[PDB]
Protein backbone atom coordinates (compact mmCIF):
# COMPACT_ATOMS: atom_id res chain seq x y z
CA UNK A 1 0.00 0.00 0.00
CA UNK A 2 3.08 2.24 0.50
CA UNK A 3 2.84 5.90 1.61
CA UNK A 4 -0.94 5.96 2.07
CA UNK A 5 -2.32 7.91 5.07
CA UNK A 6 -1.47 11.37 3.71
CA UNK A 7 -0.77 10.67 0.04
CA UNK A 8 -2.79 10.84 -3.18
CA UNK A 9 -1.72 7.80 -5.28
CA UNK A 10 -4.53 5.42 -6.30
CA UNK A 11 -3.24 2.24 -7.96
CA UNK A 12 -4.07 -0.66 -5.62
CA UNK A 13 -7.15 -2.30 -7.21
CA UNK A 14 -6.85 -3.66 -10.76
CA UNK A 15 -6.58 -0.92 -13.42
CA UNK A 16 -3.49 1.32 -13.90
CA UNK A 17 -2.49 4.84 -12.69
CA UNK A 18 -5.11 6.84 -10.73
CA UNK A 19 -5.25 9.52 -7.99
CA UNK A 20 -7.58 10.72 -5.22
CA UNK A 21 -8.25 11.83 -1.63
CA UNK A 22 -9.28 9.47 1.21
CA UNK A 23 -9.46 6.68 -1.43
CA UNK A 24 -12.08 8.73 -3.32
CA UNK A 25 -10.66 8.17 -6.81
CA UNK A 26 -10.35 10.63 -9.72
CA UNK A 27 -9.69 9.63 -13.32
CA UNK A 28 -6.58 9.38 -15.47
CA UNK A 29 -7.19 5.77 -16.53
CA UNK A 30 -10.71 4.50 -17.26
CA UNK A 31 -12.77 3.46 -14.21
CA UNK A 32 -15.36 0.65 -13.97
CA UNK A 33 -17.75 1.54 -11.13
CA UNK A 34 -16.88 0.60 -7.54
CA UNK A 35 -13.37 -0.81 -8.02
CA UNK A 36 -12.58 -4.29 -6.66
CA UNK A 37 -10.33 -3.35 -3.73
CA UNK A 38 -10.93 -1.53 -0.44
CA UNK A 39 -13.29 1.28 0.62
CA UNK A 40 -13.13 3.15 -2.73
CA UNK A 41 -16.03 5.08 -4.32
CA UNK A 42 -15.12 7.00 -7.51
CA UNK A 43 -16.17 10.39 -8.92
CA UNK A 44 -15.92 9.98 -12.71
CA UNK A 45 -14.33 13.45 -12.74
CA UNK A 46 -10.72 13.90 -13.85
CA UNK A 47 -7.52 15.17 -12.21
CA UNK A 48 -8.41 18.77 -12.99
CA UNK A 49 -7.89 22.45 -12.15
CA UNK A 50 -10.29 25.40 -11.81
CA UNK A 51 -9.62 28.31 -14.18
CA UNK A 52 -11.06 31.77 -13.54
CA UNK A 53 -10.92 35.05 -11.58
CA UNK A 54 -9.15 34.16 -8.32
CA UNK A 55 -5.95 32.57 -9.64
CA UNK A 56 -3.75 35.67 -9.40
CA UNK A 57 -2.17 36.53 -6.03
CA UNK A 58 -2.98 32.98 -4.88
CA UNK A 59 -0.63 30.36 -3.48
CA UNK A 60 -1.52 26.72 -4.15
CA UNK A 61 0.00 23.26 -3.79
CA UNK A 62 0.41 20.75 -6.65
CA UNK A 63 -3.34 20.14 -7.08
CA UNK A 64 -4.55 23.71 -6.54
CA UNK A 65 -5.50 23.69 -2.84
CA UNK A 66 -4.89 27.02 -1.03
CA UNK A 67 -2.19 26.79 1.66
CA UNK A 68 -3.11 26.69 5.37
CA UNK A 69 -1.26 26.81 8.72
CA UNK A 70 0.98 29.84 9.28
CA UNK A 71 2.84 27.90 11.99
CA UNK A 72 2.08 25.39 14.78
CA UNK A 73 5.42 24.64 16.47
CA UNK A 74 8.92 26.21 16.47
CA UNK A 75 8.86 25.81 12.67
CA UNK A 76 7.74 29.20 11.38
CA UNK A 77 5.81 29.23 8.09
CA UNK A 78 5.38 25.49 7.44
CA UNK A 79 2.39 24.93 5.15
CA UNK A 80 0.39 22.40 3.12
CA UNK A 81 -2.78 22.39 1.02
CA UNK A 82 -6.10 22.50 2.87
CA UNK A 83 -9.17 21.01 1.13
CA UNK A 84 -11.02 24.17 0.05
CA UNK A 85 -12.33 25.87 -3.14
CA UNK A 86 -9.44 26.83 -5.45
CA UNK A 87 -11.26 30.05 -6.35
CA UNK A 88 -13.02 32.14 -3.64
CA UNK A 89 -16.76 31.49 -3.91
CA UNK A 90 -17.21 34.48 -1.58
CA UNK A 91 -15.85 37.43 -3.55
CA UNK A 92 -17.68 39.60 -6.09
CA UNK A 93 -16.01 40.09 -9.48
CA UNK A 94 -16.90 42.98 -11.80
CA UNK A 95 -18.08 41.52 -15.12
CA UNK A 96 -18.19 43.46 -18.40
CA UNK A 97 -20.00 41.80 -21.33
CA UNK A 98 -18.12 41.73 -24.65
CA UNK A 99 -20.75 39.71 -26.53
CA UNK A 100 -24.50 40.00 -27.18
CA UNK A 101 -27.57 37.78 -27.53
CA UNK A 102 -27.48 36.43 -31.09
CA UNK A 103 -23.68 36.22 -31.46
CA UNK A 104 -22.13 33.01 -32.77
CA UNK A 105 -19.32 31.75 -30.51
CA UNK A 106 -16.74 28.96 -30.49
CA UNK A 107 -14.26 27.67 -27.91
CA UNK A 108 -11.84 30.36 -26.71
CA UNK A 109 -14.10 33.26 -27.70
CA UNK A 110 -14.02 36.13 -25.24
CA UNK A 111 -17.51 36.90 -23.98
CA UNK A 112 -16.49 39.17 -21.10
CA UNK A 113 -13.72 40.91 -19.17
CA UNK A 114 -13.01 40.96 -15.44
CA UNK A 115 -10.47 43.36 -13.92
CA UNK A 116 -8.90 40.81 -11.55
CA UNK A 117 -5.98 42.77 -10.14
CA UNK A 118 -4.83 46.32 -10.86
CA UNK A 119 -2.39 44.81 -13.37
CA UNK A 120 -4.26 42.01 -15.14
CA UNK A 121 -7.61 41.99 -16.94
CA UNK A 122 -9.04 38.47 -16.78
CA UNK A 123 -10.63 37.52 -20.10
CA UNK A 124 -13.78 35.39 -19.74
CA UNK A 125 -13.67 32.69 -22.42
CA UNK A 126 -15.96 30.03 -23.83
CA UNK A 127 -14.62 26.61 -22.68
CA UNK A 128 -12.99 24.41 -25.38
CA UNK A 129 -15.52 22.18 -27.17
CA UNK A 130 -18.48 24.54 -26.71
CA UNK A 131 -20.01 26.09 -29.86
CA UNK A 132 -23.26 27.84 -30.71
CA UNK A 133 -25.33 30.93 -30.05
CA UNK A 134 -25.52 33.22 -27.02
CA UNK A 135 -29.17 33.06 -26.01
CA UNK A 136 -28.48 34.76 -22.68
CA UNK A 137 -25.73 37.05 -21.33
CA UNK A 138 -25.26 38.74 -17.94
CA UNK A 139 -25.24 42.53 -17.81
CA UNK A 140 -22.43 44.67 -16.40
CA UNK A 141 -22.34 44.14 -12.63
CA UNK A 142 -20.76 42.31 -9.71
CA UNK A 143 -20.97 38.50 -9.62
CA UNK A 144 -19.52 35.64 -7.58
CA UNK A 145 -17.76 32.84 -9.51
CA UNK A 146 -20.58 30.25 -9.39
CA UNK A 147 -23.05 32.68 -10.98
CA UNK A 148 -24.12 31.82 -14.53
CA UNK A 149 -23.00 34.70 -16.77
CA UNK A 150 -24.04 33.30 -20.16
CA UNK A 151 -26.01 30.53 -21.86
CA UNK A 152 -25.02 28.94 -25.17
CA UNK A 153 -27.33 27.00 -27.47
CA UNK A 154 -25.24 24.39 -29.29
CA UNK A 155 -26.02 23.31 -32.90
CA UNK A 156 -27.95 20.33 -31.42
CA UNK A 157 -30.15 22.78 -29.51
CA UNK A 158 -28.49 21.70 -26.27
CA UNK A 159 -28.26 24.57 -23.76
CA UNK A 160 -24.87 25.02 -22.07
CA UNK A 161 -24.41 27.25 -19.01
CA UNK A 162 -21.20 29.30 -18.84
CA UNK A 163 -19.67 30.73 -15.68
CA UNK A 164 -16.68 33.05 -15.17
CA UNK A 165 -14.55 29.97 -14.51
CA UNK A 166 -14.05 26.67 -16.34
CA UNK A 167 -12.51 23.29 -15.46
CA UNK A 168 -9.72 21.48 -17.27
CA UNK A 169 -7.96 18.11 -16.82
CA UNK A 170 -4.43 18.79 -15.65
CA UNK A 171 -2.81 16.06 -17.78
CA UNK A 172 -4.47 17.03 -21.07
CA UNK A 173 -2.87 19.95 -22.90
CA UNK A 174 -5.35 22.77 -23.54
CA UNK A 175 -6.05 22.89 -27.30
CA UNK A 176 -5.08 25.65 -29.72
CA UNK A 177 -5.29 26.28 -33.47
CA UNK A 178 -1.57 26.15 -34.34
CA UNK A 179 1.76 26.05 -32.55
CA UNK A 180 3.82 28.80 -34.20
CA UNK A 181 7.54 28.40 -35.01
CA UNK A 182 9.93 30.10 -32.53
CA UNK A 183 10.18 33.68 -33.80
CA UNK A 184 9.77 36.43 -31.19
CA UNK A 185 12.33 36.64 -28.38
CA UNK A 186 11.26 36.73 -24.79
CA UNK A 187 13.15 39.92 -23.91
CA UNK A 188 14.68 39.53 -20.46
CA UNK A 189 16.59 42.82 -20.52
CA UNK A 190 19.69 40.91 -19.45
CA UNK A 191 22.42 41.47 -22.03
CA UNK A 192 24.13 38.07 -21.91
CA UNK A 193 20.79 36.27 -22.33
CA UNK A 194 19.11 38.45 -24.98
CA UNK A 195 22.30 38.78 -27.00
CA UNK A 196 24.09 35.43 -26.83
CA UNK A 197 21.64 32.90 -25.37
CA UNK A 198 18.16 34.19 -26.34
CA UNK A 199 14.91 32.74 -25.10
CA UNK A 200 12.04 32.63 -27.59
CA UNK A 201 8.47 33.33 -26.52
CA UNK A 202 7.10 29.80 -26.24
CA UNK A 203 10.61 28.38 -25.81
CA UNK A 204 12.19 25.97 -23.32
CA UNK A 205 15.06 26.98 -21.05
CA UNK A 206 16.98 25.35 -18.24
CA UNK A 207 19.25 26.97 -15.69
CA UNK A 208 21.95 24.60 -14.37
CA UNK A 209 22.59 26.24 -11.01
CA UNK A 210 25.35 25.07 -8.65
CA UNK A 211 25.07 26.35 -5.07
CA UNK A 212 26.22 29.97 -4.66
CA UNK A 213 26.06 31.16 -8.28
CA UNK A 214 23.45 33.94 -7.99
CA UNK A 215 20.46 31.78 -8.94
CA UNK A 216 17.90 33.64 -6.77
CA UNK A 217 18.95 37.04 -8.17
CA UNK A 218 18.86 35.81 -11.81
CA UNK A 219 15.48 34.10 -11.22
CA UNK A 220 14.07 37.35 -9.73
CA UNK A 221 15.44 39.42 -12.62
CA UNK A 222 13.81 37.07 -15.15
CA UNK A 223 10.44 37.03 -13.34
CA UNK A 224 10.05 40.80 -13.02
CA UNK A 225 11.64 42.03 -16.26
CA UNK A 226 10.73 39.48 -18.99
CA UNK A 227 8.03 40.79 -21.35
CA UNK A 228 5.48 38.22 -20.25
CA UNK A 229 2.37 39.65 -18.58
CA UNK A 230 1.88 36.71 -16.22
CA UNK A 231 4.25 34.53 -14.19
CA UNK A 232 3.45 31.03 -12.96
CA UNK A 233 6.11 30.08 -10.39
CA UNK A 234 6.70 26.54 -9.06
CA UNK A 235 8.91 25.73 -6.06
CA UNK A 236 9.50 27.56 -2.76
CA UNK A 237 10.53 24.39 -0.88
CA UNK A 238 14.15 23.88 -1.97
CA UNK A 239 15.57 25.56 1.12
CA UNK A 240 14.22 24.78 4.62
CA UNK A 241 13.43 28.48 5.10
CA UNK A 242 12.26 29.19 1.54
CA UNK A 243 8.54 29.04 2.42
CA UNK A 244 9.01 31.69 5.14
CA UNK A 245 10.72 34.15 2.77
CA UNK A 246 8.01 33.47 0.18
CA UNK A 247 5.12 33.98 2.63
CA UNK A 248 6.75 37.06 4.22
CA UNK A 249 8.45 38.83 1.27
CA UNK A 250 6.51 37.92 -1.92
CA UNK A 251 3.63 40.35 -1.21
CA UNK A 252 6.28 43.09 -0.78
CA UNK A 253 7.96 42.47 -4.16
CA UNK A 254 7.16 45.13 -6.76
CA UNK A 255 6.51 44.82 -10.48
CA UNK A 256 8.90 47.51 -11.77
CA UNK A 257 6.88 47.93 -14.99
CA UNK A 258 3.83 49.30 -13.16
CA UNK A 259 4.90 50.00 -9.57
CA UNK A 260 2.13 47.67 -8.38
CA UNK A 261 2.82 44.46 -6.39
CA UNK A 262 4.38 41.65 -8.46
CA UNK A 263 1.95 39.19 -6.83
CA UNK A 264 -0.84 40.76 -8.92
CA UNK A 265 0.47 39.09 -12.13
CA UNK A 266 1.63 35.90 -10.43
CA UNK A 267 0.32 32.48 -9.44
CA UNK A 268 2.41 30.34 -7.05
CA UNK A 269 2.55 26.54 -6.83
CA UNK A 270 4.41 25.43 -3.68
CA UNK A 271 6.13 22.04 -3.33
CA UNK A 272 7.58 21.12 0.08
CA UNK A 273 8.95 18.22 2.17
CA UNK A 274 5.73 17.80 4.19
CA UNK A 275 3.41 17.65 1.15
CA UNK A 276 2.49 14.25 -0.38
CA UNK A 277 4.78 13.05 -3.18
CA UNK A 278 1.77 12.87 -5.53
CA UNK A 279 1.04 16.61 -5.04
CA UNK A 280 4.56 17.22 -6.35
CA UNK A 281 4.31 14.93 -9.37
CA UNK A 282 1.16 16.67 -10.62
CA UNK A 283 2.48 20.11 -9.62
CA UNK A 284 4.09 20.88 -12.99
CA UNK A 285 0.89 19.90 -14.80
CA UNK A 286 -1.18 22.19 -12.57
CA UNK A 287 1.26 25.02 -13.30
CA UNK A 288 1.42 24.54 -17.06
CA UNK A 289 -2.38 24.17 -17.39
CA UNK A 290 -2.85 27.50 -15.57
CA UNK A 291 -0.13 28.98 -17.81
CA UNK A 292 -1.92 27.58 -20.91
CA UNK A 293 -5.13 29.18 -19.69
CA UNK A 294 -3.58 32.66 -19.58
CA UNK A 295 -1.93 32.29 -23.01
CA UNK A 296 -5.38 31.32 -24.34
CA UNK A 297 -6.48 34.86 -23.41
CA UNK A 298 -3.69 36.23 -25.59
CA UNK A 299 -1.09 36.72 -22.85
CA UNK A 300 2.56 35.81 -22.93
CA UNK A 301 3.20 33.69 -19.87
CA UNK A 302 6.44 32.78 -18.14
CA UNK A 303 6.36 29.42 -16.42
CA UNK A 304 9.23 29.34 -13.95
CA UNK A 305 10.27 26.22 -12.06
CA UNK A 306 12.68 26.17 -9.13
CA UNK A 307 11.72 22.91 -7.50
CA UNK A 308 14.43 20.36 -8.40
CA UNK A 309 14.85 18.43 -5.11
CA UNK A 310 11.26 18.15 -3.83
CA UNK A 311 10.11 17.15 -7.32
CA UNK A 312 12.93 14.65 -8.08
CA UNK A 313 11.83 12.25 -5.29
CA UNK A 314 11.60 8.54 -6.17
CA UNK A 315 8.87 5.91 -5.68
CA UNK A 316 9.23 2.11 -5.52
CA UNK A 317 7.47 -0.48 -7.73
CA UNK A 318 7.44 -4.30 -8.02
CA UNK A 319 5.37 -5.31 -11.09
CA UNK A 320 6.99 -6.19 -14.45
CA UNK A 321 7.31 -2.74 -16.02
CA UNK A 322 9.01 -0.47 -13.46
CA UNK A 323 9.94 0.64 -17.73
CA UNK A 324 13.07 1.84 -15.88
CA UNK A 325 13.66 4.95 -13.75
CA UNK A 326 15.70 7.03 -16.26
CA UNK A 327 12.83 6.36 -18.71
CA UNK A 328 10.09 7.01 -16.12
CA UNK A 329 11.62 10.48 -15.78
CA UNK A 330 12.20 10.87 -19.55
CA UNK A 331 8.60 10.40 -20.75
CA UNK A 332 7.28 12.57 -17.89
CA UNK A 333 9.56 15.57 -18.35
CA UNK A 334 9.23 15.52 -22.16
CA UNK A 335 5.42 15.77 -22.15
CA UNK A 336 5.75 18.68 -19.73
CA UNK A 337 8.21 20.61 -21.93
CA UNK A 338 6.23 19.60 -25.06
CA UNK A 339 3.41 21.86 -23.78
CA UNK A 340 5.57 24.99 -24.08
CA UNK A 341 4.91 27.08 -27.19
CA UNK A 342 3.56 30.23 -28.82
CA UNK A 343 0.16 29.46 -30.33
CA UNK A 344 -2.69 30.79 -32.39
CA UNK A 345 -5.30 30.36 -29.67
CA UNK A 346 -8.88 29.10 -30.01
CA UNK A 347 -11.42 31.84 -30.78
CA UNK A 348 -13.10 33.41 -33.81
CA UNK A 349 -10.61 36.30 -33.67
CA UNK A 350 -6.97 35.82 -34.70
CA UNK A 351 -5.17 35.70 -31.35
CA UNK A 352 -1.72 34.68 -30.10
CA UNK A 353 -0.42 33.68 -26.68
CA UNK A 354 2.59 31.82 -25.29
CA UNK A 355 4.01 29.79 -22.47
CA UNK A 356 7.78 30.09 -22.07
CA UNK A 357 9.34 27.54 -19.72
CA UNK A 358 12.36 28.41 -17.56
CA UNK A 359 13.37 25.41 -15.42
CA UNK A 360 15.96 25.69 -12.67
CA UNK A 361 18.15 22.62 -12.22
CA UNK A 362 20.12 22.81 -8.97
CA UNK A 363 20.94 19.44 -7.36
CA UNK A 364 22.41 19.35 -3.82
CA UNK A 365 22.66 15.62 -4.56
CA UNK A 366 26.26 15.70 -5.80
CA UNK A 367 26.47 16.56 -9.49
CA UNK A 368 24.22 17.08 -12.51
CA UNK A 369 23.54 13.35 -12.84
CA UNK A 370 21.23 11.27 -15.09
CA UNK A 371 18.23 12.20 -12.86
CA UNK A 372 18.56 15.63 -14.56
CA UNK A 373 20.92 15.68 -17.61
CA UNK A 374 20.62 13.98 -21.03
CA UNK A 375 16.96 13.04 -20.67
CA UNK A 376 16.37 16.68 -21.65
CA UNK A 377 19.31 17.47 -23.99
CA UNK A 378 16.96 17.35 -27.00
CA UNK A 379 13.89 19.11 -25.60
CA UNK A 380 15.42 22.11 -23.78
CA UNK A 381 16.62 24.55 -26.44
CA UNK A 382 18.44 27.00 -24.17
CA UNK A 383 20.90 26.55 -21.29
CA UNK A 384 21.98 29.37 -19.00
CA UNK A 385 24.89 27.70 -17.20
CA UNK A 386 25.37 29.40 -13.82
CA UNK A 387 28.97 29.06 -12.74
CA UNK A 388 30.24 29.13 -9.14
CA UNK A 389 33.76 30.13 -10.21
CA UNK A 390 32.38 33.05 -12.18
CA UNK A 391 30.39 33.96 -9.05
CA UNK A 392 33.62 33.76 -7.00
CA UNK A 393 35.33 36.12 -9.47
CA UNK A 394 32.25 38.34 -8.96
CA UNK A 395 31.28 38.24 -12.63
CA UNK A 396 27.50 38.73 -12.51
CA UNK A 397 25.19 37.38 -13.78
CA UNK A 398 27.44 34.33 -13.43
CA UNK A 399 26.39 32.81 -16.75
CA UNK A 400 29.29 30.89 -18.30
CA UNK A 401 29.42 32.21 -21.87
CA UNK A 402 31.32 29.14 -23.15
CA UNK A 403 29.05 26.34 -21.85
CA UNK A 404 25.72 28.11 -22.23
CA UNK A 405 23.82 27.90 -25.53
CA UNK A 406 20.62 28.83 -27.30
CA UNK A 407 19.17 27.12 -30.35
CA UNK A 408 16.89 30.13 -30.82
CA UNK A 409 19.51 32.54 -32.27
CA UNK A 410 18.47 31.96 -35.89
CA UNK A 411 14.78 31.90 -34.88
CA UNK A 412 14.82 35.37 -33.26
CA UNK A 413 17.39 37.20 -35.43
CA UNK A 414 14.88 38.57 -37.98
CA UNK A 415 12.83 40.14 -35.18
CA UNK A 416 16.00 41.92 -33.93
CA UNK A 417 17.06 42.85 -37.47
CA UNK A 418 13.66 44.25 -38.45
CA UNK A 419 12.74 46.00 -35.19
CA UNK A 420 15.98 46.99 -33.45
CA UNK A 421 19.22 46.76 -35.47
CA UNK A 422 19.95 45.15 -38.88
CA UNK A 423 23.38 44.00 -37.62
CA UNK A 424 22.32 42.22 -34.40
CA UNK A 425 23.31 38.67 -35.52
CA UNK A 426 26.58 39.79 -37.20
CA UNK A 427 27.54 41.70 -34.03
CA UNK A 428 26.82 38.88 -31.51
CA UNK A 429 28.67 36.35 -33.67
CA UNK A 430 31.65 38.72 -33.85
CA UNK A 431 31.56 39.31 -30.08
CA UNK A 432 31.29 35.57 -29.41
CA UNK A 433 34.21 34.83 -31.78
CA UNK A 434 36.29 37.28 -29.77
CA UNK A 435 35.29 35.62 -26.47
CA UNK A 436 36.19 32.20 -27.88
CA UNK A 437 39.50 33.52 -29.17
CA UNK A 438 40.13 35.02 -25.71
CA UNK A 439 39.44 31.63 -24.11
CA UNK A 440 41.93 29.88 -26.41
CA UNK A 441 44.50 32.62 -25.73
CA UNK A 442 44.08 32.48 -21.93
CA UNK A 443 44.75 28.73 -22.03
CA UNK A 444 47.90 29.20 -24.16
CA UNK A 445 49.05 31.99 -21.83
CA UNK A 446 48.47 29.77 -18.79
CA UNK A 447 50.86 27.20 -20.30
CA UNK A 448 53.57 29.57 -21.67
CA UNK A 449 53.07 33.04 -20.10
CA UNK A 450 52.06 36.51 -21.38
CA UNK A 451 55.59 37.85 -22.03
CA UNK A 452 55.87 36.84 -25.71
CA UNK A 453 52.36 38.02 -26.70
CA UNK A 454 52.33 40.16 -29.87
CA UNK A 455 50.48 43.50 -29.85
CA UNK A 456 47.57 42.09 -31.87
CA UNK A 457 47.02 39.26 -29.35
CA UNK A 458 47.31 41.66 -26.41
CA UNK A 459 44.75 43.90 -28.17
CA UNK A 460 42.33 40.97 -28.48
CA UNK A 461 42.60 40.28 -24.73
CA UNK A 462 42.11 43.97 -23.97
CA UNK A 463 38.89 44.16 -25.99
CA UNK A 464 37.60 40.77 -24.80
CA UNK A 465 38.04 42.07 -21.24
CA UNK A 466 35.97 45.16 -22.15
CA UNK A 467 33.25 42.83 -23.51
CA UNK A 468 33.19 40.75 -20.34
CA UNK A 469 33.25 43.76 -17.99
CA UNK A 470 31.31 46.40 -19.95
CA UNK A 471 28.67 44.16 -21.57
CA UNK A 472 28.39 40.60 -20.17
CA UNK A 473 28.55 41.83 -16.58
CA UNK A 474 25.34 43.56 -15.57
CA UNK A 475 24.26 45.08 -12.26
CA UNK A 476 20.86 43.78 -11.09
CA UNK A 477 21.07 46.09 -8.04
CA UNK A 478 21.53 49.35 -9.98
CA UNK A 479 18.49 51.52 -10.79
CA UNK A 480 19.55 51.83 -14.44
CA UNK A 481 21.48 48.62 -15.20
CA UNK A 482 18.86 46.30 -13.66
CA UNK A 483 17.19 46.40 -17.09
CA UNK A 484 18.80 46.87 -20.50
CA UNK A 485 16.31 47.73 -23.29
CA UNK A 486 16.97 46.12 -26.73
CA UNK A 487 18.02 49.46 -28.26
CA UNK A 488 20.53 50.00 -25.44
CA UNK A 489 21.97 46.49 -25.93
CA UNK A 490 22.70 46.92 -29.64
CA UNK A 491 24.14 50.42 -29.11
CA UNK A 492 26.50 49.27 -26.34
CA UNK A 493 27.55 46.40 -28.64
CA UNK A 494 28.27 48.84 -31.51
CA UNK A 495 30.36 51.03 -29.23
CA UNK A 496 32.41 47.99 -28.20
CA UNK A 497 32.83 46.42 -31.64
CA UNK A 498 33.73 49.81 -33.14
CA UNK A 499 36.41 50.16 -30.44
CA UNK A 500 37.63 46.71 -31.43
CA UNK A 501 37.81 47.66 -35.14
CA UNK A 502 39.68 50.91 -34.34
CA UNK A 503 42.02 49.08 -31.96
CA UNK A 504 43.06 46.54 -34.62
CA UNK A 505 43.31 49.27 -37.26
CA UNK A 506 45.60 51.23 -34.89
CA UNK A 507 47.89 48.27 -34.11
CA UNK A 508 48.01 47.68 -37.90
CA UNK A 509 49.26 51.28 -38.31
CA UNK A 510 51.98 51.19 -35.64
CA UNK A 511 50.13 52.63 -32.64
CA UNK A 512 51.32 51.03 -29.37
CA UNK A 513 48.65 49.26 -27.30
CA UNK A 514 49.48 51.22 -24.12
CA UNK A 515 48.26 54.34 -25.92
CA UNK A 516 45.00 52.55 -26.82
CA UNK A 517 44.51 51.26 -23.26
CA UNK A 518 44.90 54.78 -21.77
CA UNK A 519 42.38 56.35 -24.15
CA UNK A 520 39.92 58.42 -22.09
CA UNK A 521 36.90 57.08 -24.04
CA UNK A 522 37.74 53.55 -22.80
CA UNK A 523 36.60 54.35 -19.26
CA UNK A 524 33.38 56.05 -20.43
CA UNK A 525 32.70 52.78 -22.27
CA UNK A 526 33.24 51.04 -18.92
CA UNK A 527 30.35 53.07 -17.46
CA UNK A 528 27.86 53.14 -20.38
CA UNK A 529 25.75 50.41 -18.72
CA UNK A 530 24.90 53.02 -16.03
CA UNK A 531 23.77 55.59 -18.61
CA UNK A 532 19.99 55.69 -19.24
CA UNK A 533 20.15 57.98 -22.31
CA UNK A 534 20.91 55.78 -25.33
CA UNK A 535 21.87 58.75 -27.55
CA UNK A 536 24.65 59.67 -25.08
CA UNK A 537 25.91 56.06 -25.33
CA UNK A 538 25.69 56.21 -29.15
CA UNK A 539 27.80 59.40 -29.14
CA UNK A 540 30.72 57.33 -27.82
CA UNK A 541 31.15 55.95 -31.36
CA UNK A 542 32.15 59.40 -32.72
CA UNK A 543 34.12 60.09 -29.55
CA UNK A 544 36.06 56.83 -30.06
CA UNK A 545 36.69 57.69 -33.73
CA UNK A 546 38.03 61.15 -32.87
CA UNK A 547 40.37 60.02 -30.08
CA UNK A 548 41.79 57.34 -32.40
CA UNK A 549 42.34 60.08 -35.02
CA UNK A 550 44.52 61.98 -32.53
CA UNK A 551 46.52 58.78 -32.07
CA UNK A 552 46.81 58.37 -35.85
CA UNK A 553 47.93 61.95 -36.53
CA UNK A 554 50.67 61.72 -33.86
CA UNK A 555 51.83 58.35 -35.24
CA UNK A 556 50.56 57.11 -38.64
Amino acid sequence: YEVVRVGELGLIGEIIRLEGDKAVIQVYEETAGVRPGEPVVGTGASLSVELGPGLLTSIYDGIQRPLEVIREKTGDFIARGVTAPALPRDKKWHFIPKAKVGDKVVGGDIIGEVPETSIIVHKIMVPPGIEGEIVEIAEEGDYTIEEVIAKVKTPSGEIKELKMYQRWPVRVKRPYKEKLPPEVPLITGQRVIDTFFPQAKGGTAAIPAPFGSGKTVTQHQLAKWSDAQVVIYIGCGERGNEMTDVLEEFPKLKDPKTGKPLMERTVLIANTSNMPVAAREASIYTGITIAEYFRDMGYDVALMADSTSRWAEALREISGRLEGYPAYLASKLAEFYERAGRVVTLGSDYRVGSVSVIGAVSPPGGDFSEPVVQNTLRVVKVFWALDADLARRRHFPAINWLTSYSLYVDAVKDWWHKNIDPEWKAMRDKAMALLQKESELQEIVRIVGPDALPERERAILLVARMLREDYLQQDAFDEVDTYCPPEKQVTMMRVLLNFYDKTMEAINRGVPLEEIAKLPVREEIGRMKFERDVSKIRSLIDKTNEQFEELFKKYG
